[PDB]
């Protein structure tokens, strides 16, 4: 009944990313089906990744954006959002037997970040203090093999991303606190409008905490903390 | 099989609290049985109450606490802690019919908070920017009756119990932002003593993290990791 369009990234699993078959599936996707159904929206979904999104969504081509966005104070000043649909946290992945659990046990080590992070800027605020060198990666791909393969005593990233990881079988534990930001993860429309398309999503979110649908997704993607 | 000795406070939900079969549960007491049962630890629980268990701790009466318990500078003085297991956050419930959505739309409104909370100081120290008048209630039953009854607009109270309160049928929703409390909660030793606990609680949490029995535990009581 209501054509609604939404753009989100191309590649960020769990939210958005394509399976061997090419479907598009994720806690991003599989939310914003459900909220479209429980609405009765026409979807279509886009994924030409985050930058593009936003971009699309300024212009006015998309109505929407989902894409493991969090919700911050400065983004506020330019976009409305949904109430969080989930807590967004950082942590320290290591392997999978590591004994390393303190800050302090990073002491001499390297510790991996993904370029241009909230992660990388956390460890650089905290490298004088516990005494880590830093490396920057590219991509979860390479920083997550240089974990296993040692080079690395730690990887920091979205406790999202390191969970799915684990549940994929890839050799890692959450030994680390979760340092929490405050905003959460957010279904985005530009400042001032579509305020019926934020109603909609935050009303389906809370059916769905409700009715479990909400844990089944969650689950479907191995999100544990 | 040591015996290990827990002082937790007496009615602090979701974190320990009495249920109608008058039966200990809540986050705090499920986690600590846990990490007991990883670590072959025979676990006494105490509820004395907050104040009472710092003092037992103090005393020797007991080895450790947990009761939602903030991870602080002041505190880290006198007790060391574990990683932190949860992280807090203070926002305004509302009626679920409720149309409020943001601080600003508290204006001229009466918003409640308890006696002695972090909630409290923070709706203290905001009400100039806001422009609300606060009430002060003693407990939860007094300050959503309140709200229920529309003598107060909203009611500043921490994101896990207003999570809760709704489990269990409150009128309530969360549709404003969350104020992080920095710290997190964490387990307590006195400061120099008992590492074994703390490391045991350390690498019990990193399991029951990297297990799914962490999150199991939160979604009990209507919380979202
Ligand atoms: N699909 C994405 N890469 N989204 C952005 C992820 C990084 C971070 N959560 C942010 O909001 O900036
Ligand atoms: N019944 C309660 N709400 N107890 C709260 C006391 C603990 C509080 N989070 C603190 O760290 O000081
Ligand atoms: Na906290």
């Amino acid at each position: 009944e209501t054509t609604v369009k939404i753009a989100s990234d191309s590649s960020y699993a769990p939210f958005e990313f394509q399976n061997g078959q090419k479907k598009w599936v994720g806690i991003d996707v599989d939310i914003m089906q459900e909220v479209a159904k429980i609405n009765d929206w026409k979807l279509e979904m886009s994924y030409p990744g985050f930058d593009a999104a936003l971009q699309n969504l300024k212009a006015g081509q998309v109505d929407g954006i989902i894409a493991g966005m969090t919700i911050t104070d400065e983004r506020k000043e330019t976009f409305d959002f949904s109430n969080p649909y989930y807590t967004s946290a950082l942590t320290i992945a290591t392997t999978k037997d590591s004994k390393l659990s303190d800050y302090s046990d990073l002491k001499g080590k390297a510790v991996g970040a993904k370029n241009g992070t909230a992660a990388q800027t956390w460890l650089q605020e905290n490298q004088k203090k516990y005494g880590y060198t830093i490396k920057t990666y590219s991509d979860g791909v390479h920083m997550f093999a240089a974990l296993s393969s040692g080079n690395i005593a730690g990887a920091m990233d979205e406790v999202p991303v390191i969970s799915y990881a684990m549940k994929q079988g890839q050799d890692l534990a959450m030994n680390f606190p979760s340092i929490s930001l405050p905003g959460g993860y957010g279904f985005a429309v530009m400042k001032g409008k579509n305020s019926t398309l934020v109603d909609g999503f935050n009303k389906a979110l809370a059916e769905m905490k409700s009715n479990g649908d909400y844990d089944k997704i969650l689950k479907k993607y191995g999100i544990t903390a």
